[PDB]
């Protein structure tokens, strides 16, 4: 899977808010590029002149994640953040020239995602009650990973001491986007646990948060409130579900070459974190079949 990359393994069976401390600092943001941020606003440009119902938000940068010593006590992650936005991601990640610019950051900063946007994405691996994952298919008429298959997510947008605020709005973050696309009321979500955070490097490496979430719904319960919305509640094209028995293989299977790689990420992080039991009663032979 060369076109996905762990950046982060959380310990614990995964990290709840209270455990991670973020660093907001404008020295986490993207380097101005060689040639100057005019090569980004040329490329906006030319955007808006073909479809001016486009908009500018501002997005989260991860610049990196240092976890604690393991079985210490107190905070065990720290996130660097810096900001970005969607016209500086359009003009450096998803430009022709990105692996251009993963050169000359390695060169100039030894860095090579210093004169990248990398905003932070948000993924789920989301359980039902009667232990299934929640899949959904993607539009074939996006420009970005047509027709393939995700996990729900999105790319959260701002508004230890604006640390902490930071920290509840990626983990809210990923609560609203399950709200949005399935359309399952908030009461039936457990609080998030952070699993890790993996690298696209179809995408010249921007990086996601990928978490555990579990509702107190059945598959047959989610598939409904999904549907009940109609076609315009949702952006995806298609829900469906994969037991927790069967997501071990994933990667073995004919649908993991569907999936999209921030997907692969949620699901590699789902299987080493919550799955790959370390005790004598889930790790029997029984419980956890050879092979
Ligand atoms: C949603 C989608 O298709 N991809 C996407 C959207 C926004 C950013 C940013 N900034 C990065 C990737």
């Amino acid at each position: 899977d060369p076109e996905v990359t762990l950046l982060l393994q959380c310990p614990g069976g995964g990290l709840p808010q209270e455990q991670i401390q973020a660093e907001l600092s404008p020295a986490h943001d993207r380097r101005p590029l060689p040639g100057g941020d005019e090569a980004i606003t040329a490329i906006w440009e030319t955007r808006l002149k073909a479809q001016p119902w486009l908009f500018d938000a501002p997005k989260f940068r991860l610049h990196s994640a240092t976890l604690a010593p393991i079985g210490s006590r107190g905070p065990q992650l720290l996130l660097r953040l810096g900001l970005t936005s969607y016209r500086d991601f359009l003009g450096t990640n998803w430009s022709s020239s990105a692996a251009w610019l993963r050169q000359q950051g390695a060169t100039d900063w030894g860095d090579t995602q210093a004169y990248l946007a990398d905003p932070l994405g948000v993924g789920a691996a989301l359980a039902t009650a009667d232990d299934f994952l929640v899949f959904l298919r993607r539009s074939r008429q996006v420009a970005e990973a047509p027709g393939l298959v995700d996990v729900p997510g999105g790319h959260p947008e701002p508004q230890d001491l604006a640390g902490q605020l930071v920290v509840h709005e990626l983990f809210s973050s990923v609560l609203q986007e399950i709200c949005d696309e399935v359309n399952l009321p908030l009461l039936t979500l457990s609080q998030p646990l952070l699993l890790g955070i993996a690298r696209n490097e179809t995408s010249a490496g921007r990086a996601s948060a990928e978490f555990y979430v579990q509702c107190s719904l059945t598959s047959e319960q989610v598939r409904k409130h999904y549907l009940s919305g109609g076609p315009e509640a949702h952006e995806s094209t298609g829900i469906f579900f994969v037991e927790t028995q069967n997501v071990r293989r994933l990667p073995e299977t004919e649908m993991w070459a569907e999936l999209c790689p921030s997907a692969k990420g949620a699901i590699i992080l789902y299987n080493r974190v919550q799955g790959s039991p370390t005790g004598a009663a889930l790790g029997s032979p029984a419980l956890l079949p050879p092979l």
